């Protein structure tokens, strides 16, 4: 048996936390350095074992193609370094805000904007003709468009780039995570829930698929199935904002349960599959025998998981319904290339959903955590919403260890990692940092604050029907209800 007292270190979990954006503005330019400094002075002394931070596409490669400004971010991170924190970096290949109620407007590269002026087609379009600038379509990811270069070379070239301007902080290991935008808010997914156009949750969003690379592309796929005629959804998918039940589309016994609606989800959800694919083989070719994990995020559609048809994970790309996991595909596919699955909606209990948004959040996260594990990945995680309570921190204690500690070595289920949003005033405000305090000594199992595995060169290619064997919808590990280690300090089994 253990001996009273001591915790095994494999139920350590490591905390990181994103730092504010803006943090090198639109400029290039990295101001309130001596404020940064002092946040960082705090979280080093809170536990914390790192931080997240974006790279964003559209201030490094803002002045033209290939013309890669590297000082400010080496600036940042030499600072990072000298305060005693690990660095998680996210190619951030889309926009941030650019709204009013915004800290901050940062856009993908000027000279990609002129091609979208005369092209807009570049951009995830909507039934109506909307263009969402946010990030370059997958429809466009072998296309010869961007001044001589395809979007995933952009993608592949502005990787090496990084990594041979960020060669000694790679080589010394102060950088412990790449995160490979994929998409939206750096997500794999359609960008289906669009504020810019209005979406307000809980919305079932809209089908992104219209651009005319990207029906290009069904045309093909759609005769090859011998129905030439079947067109993509139109006004039975409803708007943004409609309620599955008032669709012809996800109404119960709607047209996404005929032949034609799993044809069209099953497109849809592979493209979006195929193009995470074809940029972490990128990001795998780039960063291969390397001491850094690589991952992908992807969001939480937790609003109608509870209605048959799943109407928002559609929309958003993730064909899960009744009998067909659409989750464990990506966790395959994620496998091939040895890279983390990052789960970005940790936090949430279904008792805080208003009931008609058919929301599940806790059983989407075992789903999800469960289809990771299973394909022999790992899995990390973020919170969606900026949270400072104790029934927030206990949810992800929950997650992060469904099982509790195991005092007879690593436990049976763990997140690799956990990345907290945000770093803010609010975060650092007495009373509310002091609980922040308690949750990370919590997510550390107790233990005192303290690498990765070298990077495997990416398996063989999985073709479609082999990765289409992991929609066998199977059942999700036993999660406990309550944690092991809630930050009250208490003990829920005596
Ligand atoms: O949209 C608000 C409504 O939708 C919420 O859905 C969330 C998902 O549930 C999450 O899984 C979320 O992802 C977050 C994530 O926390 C983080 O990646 C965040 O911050 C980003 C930034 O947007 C982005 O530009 C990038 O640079 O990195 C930042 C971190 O440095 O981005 C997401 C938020 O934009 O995905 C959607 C939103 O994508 C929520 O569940 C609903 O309840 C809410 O009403």
């Amino acid at each position: 048996a253990p001996i009273p007292g001591v915790m095994p270190i494999g139920n350590y979990v490591s905390l990181y936390v994103m730092l504010p954006l803006g943090v090198v503005n639109a400029d290039n330019v990295f101001p309130d350095k001596e404020k940064v400094e002092d946040e960082l002075k705090q979280v080093k002394a809170g536990g914390c074992d790192g931080v997240m931070v974006d790279v964003w596409w559209g201030i490094i490669e803002a002045k033209g193609p290939k013309q890669y400004d590297w000082s400010a971010y080496r600036e940042l991170f030499q600072l990072v370094k000298k305060c005693g924190l690990k660095i998680q970096a996210i190619m951030s290949f889309h926009q941030c805000g650019g709204n009013v109620g915004d800290a901050v407007f940062i856009p993908i590269p000027q000279w990609i904007l002129q091609i979208g002026d005369k092209n807009p087609d570049i951009f995830y379009t909507n039934r109506a003709g909307n263009r969402n600038q946010e990030y370059l379509s997958l429809g466009v990811d072998n296309q010869r468009l961007f001044q001589g270069r395809t979007a995933l070379e952009m993608y592949r070239d502005f990787m090496e780039s990084f990594r041979d301007n960020m060669a000694d902080f790679l080589k010394a290991g102060d950088i412990v995570d790449i995160e490979v935008g994929c998409g939206a808010a750096g997500e794999l997914r359609y960008p289906s829930y669009p504020e810019t156009q209005g979406w307000v949750f809980p919305g079932i969003g809209e089908f992104q698929c219209y651009d005319k690379y990207m029906v290009a592309d069904w045309k093909e796929a759609v005769k090859q199935a011998g129905n030439a005629d079947w067109e993509m959804p139109g006004k039975g998918a409803g708007t943004y904002n409609d309620t599955p039940d008032k669709t012809e589309f996800f109404r119960p016994n709607g047209t996404y349960k005929t032949d034609m609606g799993k044809f069209f989800l099953t497109w849809y959800s592979n493209k979006l599959i195929i193009h995470g694919d074809q940029v972490l083989e990128e990001a795998n070719k780039v960063f291969v025998g390397l001491r850094v994990n690589i991952a992908a995020k992807v969001s939480g559609i937790h609003w109608w998981y509870n209605h048959v048809s799943h109407a928002a994970e559609l929309t958003a790309g993730f064909y899960n319904v009744a009998g067909r996991d659409g989750y464990r595909p990506i966790a395959r596919m994620l496998a091939r290339h040895h890279a983390t699955l990052n789960f970005t909606c940790l936090e949430m209990r279904d008792s805080e959903q208003p009931a008609e948004a058919k929301s599940a959040p806790q059983e989407l996260v075992q789903q999800v955590l469960s289809s990771g594990w299973k394909e022999y990945i790992d899995v990390a995680g973020e919170n969606a919403l900026p949270r400072y309570d104790a029934t927030a921190y206990n949810q992800m204690l929950l997650n992060v260890r469904p099982n509790g500690v195991n005092l007879n070595g690593p436990p049976k289920l763990k997140m690799s990692g956990l990345t907290y949003l945000r770093l803010s005033d609010d975060l650092l405000q007495t009373d509310n940092f002091e609980l922040f305090k308690k949750f990370v000594k919590k997510m550390h199992a107790d233990l005192d604050p303290s690498s990765p595995a070298v990077l495997e060169r990416s398996n063989s290619a999985i073709t479609i029907d082999e990765l289409m064997e992991a929609t066998k919808g199977s059942r999700p590990f036993p999660w406990y209800d309550v944690t092991d280690m809630p930050v009250d300090g208490s003990n829920p089994f005596d």
